[PDB]
């Protein structure tokens, strides 16, 4: 159907892109200009409580001015008594979670190709004093040009000193850093850890601390108990080992990650073919 603001400007809702607690996403085209967006439709009732209202407002607040080629462009939002409509950059090639579901694994140059873009995106965020806090495949949006845009600022936060930062446990369990599980909160090092998990998932097929239970995963994270498949290259295993460190201060910075042999000695394609979304390039 149609969506509209205070100006009466209409937008045609296309296909449902996805759901997940608690927003429905659609492709939305402006009726008068044809401008396409990825619209997050949030029911007002699901964000009526203060904590849920604050989460939604923070996402909008932090996402608003973010201008980087490796960051989803926030377009605009508006709201009525029923919904909150968040208009975001539509990325025609879905997400790395969609590609991962189709592929299971990516080849080393592909992982390197996406990791560079993710790191470029994250660096921009970190330089702006914003922590993503929810780095996962599901949050890396792919355009028609096979350009990765880091998205979903639903858990984004202002980077705060250790003593000041909220000590809340949040973020996708398979990607969450041990200091977060230890109620020390998220620092830039927690985003770096999530990237180590991203890298591992893309190379091996599954998150490194994935188990049957959440409790067991949390124990595996805290003890940094995971297996490095023998088939991954030495620079890939070296980088995964440097990144997946229990102590946040022992982890490399984004600049250090990018100066590691995995990136410096490895082949990075200038572009990946569209076909790589569903099958080996
Ligand atoms: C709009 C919400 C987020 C997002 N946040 N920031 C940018 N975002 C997105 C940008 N582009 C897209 N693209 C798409 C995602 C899934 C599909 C897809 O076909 N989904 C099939 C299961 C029905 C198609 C997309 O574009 C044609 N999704 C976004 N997503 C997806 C998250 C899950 C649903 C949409």
């Amino acid at each position: 159907l149609i969506t509209d603001p205070r100006s009466g400007r209409t937008y045609l809702k296309g296909r449902l892109l996805g759901k997940g607690g608690f927003a429905r996403c659609y492709e939305a085209t402006d009726t008068e200009t044809g401008s396409a967006y990825a619209v997050k439709v949030i029911p007002q009732s699901r964000v009526a409580k203060p904590h849920q209202r604050e989460k939604i407002l923070n996402e909008i607040e932090l996402h608003r001015d973010l201008q980087h080629r490796h960051i989803v462009r926030f377009s605009h939002h508006f709201e009525d008594a029923d919904n909150i409509y968040i208009f975001l950059e539509l990325c025609s090639r879905k997400s790395l979670a969609h590609i991962w579901k189709a592929r299971h694994t990516l080849l080393e140059p592909e992982v390197r190709y996406y990791l560079r873009q993710i790191l470029s995106g994250l660096k921009y965020l970190h330089q702006r004093g914003i922590l993503h806090r929810d780095l996962k495949l599901g949050n890396f949006f792919i355009t028609e040009n096979m350009e990765l845009k880091v998205g979903d600022f639903g858990l984004a936060a202002r980077l705060e000193p250790p003593e000041q930062r909220k000590k809340t446990i949040c973020g996708t369990p398979n990607y969450v850093a041990p200091e977060v599980l230890l109620r020390q909160g998220h620092g830039p090092e927690a985003d770096v850890w999530s990237l180590g998990c991203v890298m591992y998932t893309l190379l091996c097929g599954s998150p490194p601390f994935e188990t049957a239970d959440l409790k067991e995963t949390y124990r595996c994270i805290k003890q940094v108990h995971y297996t490095l498949p023998a088939s991954l290259s030495l620079p890939a295993r070296q980088l995964l080992a440097a990144i997946l460190r229990a102590s946040p201060r022992d982890r490399p910075s984004i600049d250090q990650i990018l100066r590691h042999d995995f990136f410096t000695k490895g082949y990075t394609p200038d572009r990946l073919p569209i076909s790589s979304c569903v099958t080996v390039p």
